[PDB]
């Protein structure tokens, strides 16, 4: 595997072995009054600032230099330039990787197979803009002559998580827009509970699927169409109530939607990088096309920051390198995303797909099996909720857990003259300070002494009250969570993921690991029908099927 | 540390070192046709069946025997009896641990300080019943004389997660009940967006907190009171719209709440074990007291199973033991909970608190620091959604991740003559089969050959298409997700957590690790107010505060 054979990596690992035990965050800060200044980036986007403070990490000047040299030796800059120029860097599928084209506001040509993609990107955006105007204005009418009140996105994974997360995060920008609903699970609860609250006369369905063959999405779409036709009783009315977002015109036609009712995207748009494309239609419908364009513009700003900045001062590069340090040198399995923002409640779930489906890989570009760790398990809940759930384990468990804490300076709801946001900010700051500093036995002893505890009760309680500290965090703070800033943040993590994949020599852009489960499910489907025993699998699968058939008709 | 010095543990570890590399799930099933039969428990509760199939784990007869022996020699049987009898097993706080008393339907006396707690448990339950009749019938009137249509639970952590997860899971049982809302985050978005959808005339607030001084909860509660009084304009009207789940009589009275409308619980009720207490009021209001009683009865059934069953066939003990094997022998940091049920969408988040805040610990009963791992990081999303987000990494990444797959046989929504549920079940079954079996080079090769790939393309793609398999799972299948069965499931995991804590020699029932962040936040809060530079912390905390003070003025 290319990483472990790399001499710059071996140097880093050797240094970690010899010296890492001596790194103490409390002491790093005491020895260096300039530590924050030297280990943070303050990015002025001209539409707000993003501060990436990486000073509370187990690093020094030497470590950062070694990490930057490693990025250089792994060819990160050339790989990046190849992505942006439309090279077919998705080598297992022989595809370009061009989510950066979707938000290329500059309109500089990007060629695939000698042909500029920007005219077709811009054509679809124009069509999206026109459609959003028609629906949001009340002009677009349903089959009984009423304006649309509800938009229902039907899709799963990449066709669900982005639009859901973004509409949730940008909820204050949705005033006067139609309601949005997301249906994703094949579990019939999902579509049933949604349809229960809706009228066929005023509901517009958006069928979102790159392939247009995904079982959950097509089944859900068929159920929706059946519910719709039971009321409308007119096949021609489908064109007023269903729109398709796909690359696969043939399958869209087969489902019963005309290409005029389809907004297209392309094979070089990965599903988990797709919200910037036609897949973002439900975002644009909910918040308006203007705000959708600002989302794209913010991503574009971050794209240019990634493209043009020297590695040592490049935000997604530094984030990627810190992650490699913890993954490949410290062996940490996980990475927590902890946004102190209730609107961002689905941000961590989004990056579960974005990170884990990209970099949860084990074969390199050479065909070699990796002999090192690749992508981490991503998880998290918004602050302050998480503090009262799982921070006990972060402070006093036995796992090292790199955390990114995120927060806007300005709240969308400055209620009680700012009291709530003041408290929120205080907790944001205090938690990373606590994780860094800890509490020494001598400090805990004095607290117990002052609390009026007896020598007997004191000694029994003391060790439980000690915080070992030295737990590293990033703090990412931004002026306000606007559409533009959100776009910049999402793109920043997209590029972090890219940099890590290149350093591991894996393909961040394929997903062969989902195929086997789909195949085995198609085999089991027919076996569930009827009351005969199944014997064709291992004894567990067979036994679970027996239980299902036995318990099917028990009237509880 | 006790565990590492235990001879049964050292034997298990030595066996792992010598033999674990040769455990292959495919081979284990091939060699033993009785495997499912001998490595599963089919529990008949008389109100449905719960099948705990642990056969797809990296264990054999000898391993389970070694594991059960370790549980015995770590004192699991004696510790359990001590919990059930009211012994003060929460040893750092000198407290009993009696969530089992809350649902003790048998009413067998359980004594704390020589006094039976059951009369008081039953009195509060009776008051809850009365409250439910009043609100649900429409007899409880708001300040303008109208029936209540909306219930708002205000609370954090254990005062929020349980009621939220259970009302979400039991949504079908809520017919005729008032709508329920949960406000928890201090982030003012949470209360603001909730109150915007509400009428002061028809909304009832439930303030959930032991001390009635918890900062986030009391601040949110005070904001709700202010909004209410803007419309009502009469301090005496508060008593018709605010109730408390608390013991602090004076504070509740000062708030304006009729002390009649305070429902009590006790210090032996841990927050993360509290939904079974007065804290469950919002559940009982939403689905009715009868269904709440069914929830308690399900937990009671599992309590009796845990208490009376020999270890080798005791469901929560076996789950705990498999966890110890993966944590302390294989070194797996995480445990995934994957319910194939949209109604269970908050189940994993609930057990983040239940598990991580319980067992994210590092000091043993003797005061010594553990020299072994304790509680895992718990995470997950409902199936099938997770398949399209992160299962790529579970199948083809570099992490070993024990997963529990959960599903009901019968759906609450059998739409399209059961087609959706048939598909859901097929995926549930197929994913654990896939994780176990993988896909061999010989199988992938035939697929590439059929696809018409060239010799060169076949060779290059082949390793990317192989699934190594040997990834262990539990499958937990149950007749239907009723209130009773849900209660049984929650209690099962409560007791799994308890068993692991005993084996690690830690206190599952305190939470000293949340204290430091609370102290540091209280110090920072007043520092944010004015314009002056803050220099009293480390340079990162100071620099982050400087950025906040500079950016809060910026106009975008
Ligand atoms: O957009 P679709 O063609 O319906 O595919 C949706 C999804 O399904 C798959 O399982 C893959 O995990 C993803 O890459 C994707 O987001």
């Amino acid at each position: 595997a290319a990483l472990t054979r790399n001499p710059q990596f071996q140097k880093l690992l050797e240094w970690h072995r010899a010296n890492s035990a001596n790194l103490k965050l409390r002491e790093l800060f005491e020895a260096d009054p300039e530590r924050f200044n030297n280990f943070s980036l303050n990015l002025n986007t001209n539409h707000g600032h993003i501060l990436v403070d990486y000073s509370k990490n187990l690093v020094n000047k030497e470590v950062m230099q070694m990490l930057v040299e490693l990025a250089k030796s792994r060819g990160v800059e050339a790989a990046r330039d190849n992505m942006f120029s439309g090279s077919k860097i998705n080598y297992t599928e022989d595809r370009a990787v061009l989510h950066v084209a979707l938000r290329n506001r500059s309109n500089t040509p990007i060629k695939v197979d000698g042909k500029d993609v920007m005219p077709e990107v811009n054509r679809v955006l124009d069509k999206m803009k026109s459609f959003c105007q028609r629906v949001r204005s009340g002009d677009w009418k349903g089959y009984t002559g009423k304006s649309i009140t509800d938009i229902i996105n039907i899709g799963i994974g990449g066709s669900d998580l982005g639009p859901l997360m973004v509409t949730e995060a940008l909820k204050p920008y949705s005033k006067g827009g139609p309601r949005v609903w997301f249906v994703s699970n094949i579990d019939g609860t999902h579509i049933a509970k949604t349809l229960a609250s809706l009228s066929p006369e005023t509901s517009l369905f958006i069928i979102a699927s790159k392939t247009f063959t995904t079982q959950e999405t097509i089944t859900n779409a068929e159920t929706a169409k059946e519910w719709f036709l039971e009321a409308a009783k007119d096949p021609s009315a489908v064109a007023k109530h269903f729109v398709a977002l796909s690359t696969n015109t043939a399958k869209v036609k087969e489902f019963g939607i005309d290409p005029q009712n389809m907004l297209e995207f392309w094979d070089w748009v990965g599903g988990r990088y797709s919200l910037w494309s036609a897949i973002g239609l439900s975002i644009a419908l909910h918040v308006g096309f203007d705000h959708f364009e600002q989302l794209l513009s913010g991503a574009h700003w971050m794209d240019q920051h990634f493209l043009k900045t020297p590695l040592e001062k490049n935000a997604p590069v530094l984030l990627a390198l810190l992650g490699i340090w913890y993954i490949n040198c410290y062996g940490c399995e996980t990475h927590a995303l902890l946004p102190y923002d209730q609107y961002m409640h689905r941000f961590a779930a989004y990056f579960q797909q974005g990170d884990m489906e990209s970099n949860g890989k084990y074969i390199t570009k050479s065909g070699a099996r990796v002999d090192h760790q690749t992508g981490p398990i991503v998880w998290g809940e918004p602050g302050t909720n998480g503090q009262h759930a799982f921070y006990q384990l972060i402070h006093q468990g036995t796992k090292m857990i790199p955390c990114d804490f995120l927060i806007p300076v300005q709240t969308q709801h400055p209620i009680r003259k700012g009291l709530h946001h003041k408290i929120l900010l205080a907790n944001f700051l205090a938690q990373t300070e606590a994780l860094m500093k800890g509490k020494l036995p001598e400090e805990a002893r004095k607290e117990l002494q002052a609390a009026g505890k007896s020598p007997e009760d004191l000694e029994k309680l003391l060790p439980h009250k000690v915080f070992e500290g030295n737990r590293p965090t990033n703090s990412i703070v931004f002026t306000k969570l606007t559409p533009f800033i959100l776009g910049a943040l999402i793109a920043m993590y997209e590029h972090k993921i890219f940099v890590q994949g290149i350093m591991w020599d894996i393909n961040s852009f394929d997903q062969w690991g989902v195929e086997l489960g789909k195949q085995l499910a198609k085999k089991i489907e027919p076996e569930l029908e009827g009351s005969s025993a199944v014997t064709s699998h291992d004894s567990s699968t067979n036994g679970l099927i027996s239980f299902i058939k036995q318990q099917r008709d028990t009237k509880l």
